């Protein structure tokens, strides 16, 4: 028969798990692959180096019918092996699914792989807790059988039908954070079902690459030699982390840059209360929607390196170019962080958190306080930090 590899993902990190097992394989020109990754745009020098490579966009969260004429180039027996992003594994494989039901002479499932998309599977398990966690899996098995020979999609829990893939594929797991299996005490049942199946998420693939394919990789995800280079200094690194606006009682965007300088200053000055030390070098990652605000503050901060917005903590820790400390404005970007890396998250003003009370009890600063990976003092809310002047 012939194998053809899919590459779905609609978020950033299976995706980038996605493109390094494409540049582990790179030798290989002519096996066929589909790629569905729709924030990485594969630069035309790359593409053309393969054969019987093809790309589609998703929608909703699935590859979209022009998947169909795509599988049709190959008439033979075709076996996929297919890796999606496990939130949104269920929607990413339905067209997949429902092309196999059409042709299910020739077309079979070989295996899958399957990436945490981030915080969101963690925040979500947390929500399974008190439920009958071997019960529930039972019945996701049932309902995926059904899936599978039908095509259609129903599940009782769709929290649960992310992991229990096994029962009708060979499949393998990529976790974040494989301490949350084993830790939390009411996933037992599931971390038992998984047994073998699941693996904690390597990060240091980049690193066995050949020289040239370090430099594939690079390519593929977007990080070119400038940041790379300014990333490589022999001296402790700190990233500030921006954000866009909060509820601060006003529409004046000018005002949120100069807080988030505010805030940046009480890591960098030594009068500022979460100062880091003088012998840290400072870069910012700002927001990606943050648009002039960030203009704004890389203007007004002094001695500062920009970190594109465009690159992710992801990429970073990928490569192995994550700064010795990370800080600033909280994201769910946190929970993917070394416990050792992560100095003082701070939060701002919104629907929902008011106050650092309320700020404990954000879905994945729950999930990480419980893993140890931070303390109720690395919680930070905005408004407690006095106005502090930059330095020379």
């Amino acid at each position: 028969m012939k194998t053809i590899t899919l590459y779905l993902d609609p978020a950033s990190l299976p995706a980038l798990n996605q493109l390094m097992d494409f540049t582990q394989n790179n030798e290989d020109k002519t096996h066929p692959r589909i790629f569905g990754l729709s924030r990485f745009k594969i630069p035309d020098n790359i593409i053309t180096q393969y054969q019987n490579i093809h790309f589609v966009e998703l929608k909703d969260n699935r590859p979209t019918e022009a998947l169909f004429t795509i599988l049709d180039q190959y008439p033979g027996n075709i076996e996929l092996n297919i890796h999606l992003n496990i939130a949104h594994s269920v929607q990413l494989i339905r067209p997949i699914l429902a092309y196999r039901f059409k042709h299910l002479d020739r077309v079979s499932i070989q295996q899958l792989n399957l990436y945490d998309d981030g915080s969101m599977e963690y925040v979500d398990l947390e929500k399974e807790e008190n439920k009958d966690i071997s019960a529930e899996i039972k019945q996701a098995e049932k309902q995926l059988s059904h899936y599978l020979l039908t095509g259609k999609i129903k599940f009782d829990n769709p929290t649960i039908a992310r992991y229990v893939w096994q029962s009708a594929f060979p499949v393998k797991y990529h976790f974040l954070s494989t301490d949350y299996f084993e830790k939390a005490e009411f996933l037992q049942p599931l971390k038992e079902y998984l047994a073998e199946n699941y693996q904690k998420m390597d990060w240091t693939a980049y690193q066995q690459l050949t020289p040239e394919q370090q430099a594939f990789y690079l390519t593929l995800v977007g990080f070119n030699d400038e940041v790379k280079q300014s990333l490589e200094v022999q001296q402790a690194k700190f990233i500030f982390t921006g954000t866009t606006t909060w509820e601060g009682n006003t529409d004046v965007r000018e005002y949120y840059a100069q807080q988030q300088l505010n805030l940046l200053n009480h890591f960098t000055q030594a009068e500022g209360d979460l100062f880091i030390g003088d012998h840290y070098k400072i870069y910012f990652k700002g927001h990606p929607r943050g648009g002039e605000i960030n203009d704004y503050i890389l203007n007004n901060a002094k001695n500062i390196t920009n970190i594109p917005a465009n690159i992710s903590f992801e990429v970073l820790m990928m490569t192995g170019l994550l700064p010795d400390k990370v800080g600033g404005v909280a994201s769910s970007l946190y929970f993917s962080l070394p416990k050792e890396k992560i100095s003082h998250i701070i939060f701002t003003s919104n629907k929902q958190v008011k106050s650092k009370e309320d700020a404990l009890n954000n879905p994945y600063v729950k999930v990480m306080r419980r893993l140890g990976i931070i303390d109720e003092s690395q919680v930070i809310f905005w408004d407690s930090l006095k106005q502090l002047g930059g330095g020379l």
